[PDB]
């Protein structure tokens, strides 16, 4: 909980000027309405929804944080409109059920950190037909062609292939070095000129959703090639939306959009496949959830025409950047 | 542990040379001799002592970099030389006293991540006589002129001094956030030109010191000053020697010397110091330890003819890279 980070998330102007827009616009959803912000990360969410004219938040509230809240509470007059519960939801309590939930859980490709599990917990909490703020995610795959990327990957692991590195042959670890450096994401942003097909749409509607629904989360595909090309893995981004009662407002990290700090994640094929223009690239992306706050990715791909296939694990805690 | 941060390390040519020449050029150490190598850092330093001749290498290594190294134990033929032992120092056993310890124990300003008080606590498995690689540890600092770096900090705090971000005063959070980045050390390169003064030098003997003992490290300094002008805060680097029989190698992290990926640290002061060309600026570096695995630091500093003081307390844990 430095200052620094809070400050960062604070400078995404993409992140912090949607979210304001859509808590302002959608004025008619905080007027006098109580409200609870369970995220924050810039810290400057319950601000907004106090500038929208709510009636009560309640604000929890992670151990830094719970302090760095309390001063600018104070500091912007704001002690009997916004209330500071240090802790999280699933150990906290609530006076109150609340008619809007606003946070900012996003991590990289959605789901990295699963916050969002707390944000779904929270709407324990919630008056019946209440909303949230985001409602809905978005999650975008396509496929894409990136030699240099792709490379990259065993230029670096070709450093194990010496026979004497000051006298020591490391080849023997060239296939684990190879396996590791391509389970990791790439995160880093791209020209759209490397999409291979049209993005298929995954959605968590979070009004609707349970958090459970978070644990498993699979994502079967069908790609129809555009272009002629070798596949070399799959391109991830992510939408949110903000459905207020006068208007929906988006927050969208796709590479056609203006960059954010959550760029744009690529996971890649071990094995990179052929596909035709007017063929089809079917499979599933598996993301599972597990003991390090982050999911376990599984991609098995095909190209129908052919049948040729792969078949790639991923972390999304070890992402490398760029 | 992955491999790659491994290989990080491996590639810095500087390290793993000098490591190299230091153990080979001392062959007379390990030849027909019991080495422990507790690191590991890069699995790569039992090999040296192999090459040397030791009869015996016991390599405690941490899971899961025990695997890899197995793997090039095996692969390389000297599963009768060199024994990997899985765990940590302060846990496992030894079937034998050692001739010499070697080790990678060094992080930033040296003594970052408190890697040296297992290697002092290594010394349970050494011979009377015996000898440790590094033998010692010298930190060197200077005091150094800076105003591009002073300002590019004290305007990224600046930004915790804002009436209205979106509407909200974070001006409360200024003092918080100026302590904050200032209390992270700047993990940088520089031009000796900056130096406005010879350095001091405060030696680490690792043959003699005590696992106590690493906890307080109380740092004098005491310097001549040579150019007038703004002193914006100490440079900190750090030789280590291997004070083998035949000679003594040294690796050098001094700005005067190849780049190493330690590159230089420094602590910049909220306010910078004015001195003279012949005054004295003195004072003491602290470095209290703390729970886990960082420092935390207190730099005292006075010019002895005005005397005008400064006071900081710089945290380890983070810090700011570039
Ligand atoms: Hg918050
Ligand atoms: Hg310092």
């Amino acid at each position: 909980g430095y200052l620094s980070q809070q400050q960062n998330m604070m400078q995404d102007y993409v992140r912090t000027g949607t979210y304001q827009r859509a808590i302002l616009q959608n004025h008619t959803d905080f007027k006098d309405k109580i409200v609870l912000d369970v995220g924050c990360g810039s810290g400057i969410l319950s601000f907004f929804a106090a500038q929208a004219g709510a009636r009560k938040i309640y604000a929890v509230e992670a151990s830094t944080m719970a302090q760095h809240a309390e001063v600018l509470v104070k500091s912007n007059n704001l002690t009997d409109r916004i209330v500071v519960i240090p802790g999280k939801v699933e150990e906290v309590s609530l006076p109150e059920q609340v008619d809007i939930i606003i946070s900012e859980p996003m991590g990289y490709m959605l789901f990295n950190e699963r916050m969002l599990e707390s944000y779904l917990h929270a709407k324990k909490y919630l008056k019946p037909s209440g909303n949230m703020f985001p409602t809905i995610g978005d999650v975008h795959l396509a496929p894409f062609t990136d030699e240099q990327l792709y490379m990259e990957q065993f230029t670096k692991a070709n450093f194990w292939y010496q026979p004497s590195f000051h006298g020591v042959d490391l080849s023997a670890l060239r296939g684990a070095a190879v396996d590791e450096y391509f389970r990791q994401p790439v995160v880093d942003t791209f020209d759209i000129r490397i999409l291979m097909a049209k993005s298929v749409k995954y959605t968590v509607n979070f009004l609707e959703a349970k958090e459970g629904d978070l644990h498993r989360i699979e994502i079967p595909f069908k790609f129809h090639m555009l272009h002629s090309g070798l596949v070399h893995g799959l391109a991830f981004w992510f939408d949110v939306a903000f459905i207020g009662s006068i208007m929906t407002v988006w927050l969208s990290t796709a590479p056609t959009e203006p960059l954010t700090h959550w760029y744009q994640v690529r996971c890649l094929f071990q094995s990179p496949l052929f596909a035709k223009a007017g063929d089809t690239l079917s499979g599933t992306c598996l993301l599972i959830a597990n003991k390090r706050q982050s999911y376990d990715i599984s991609i098995v791909a095909q190209v129908d025409q052919t049948g040729s296939k792969s078949s790639n694990l991923l972390d999304l805690k070890n992402p490398f950047f760029r």
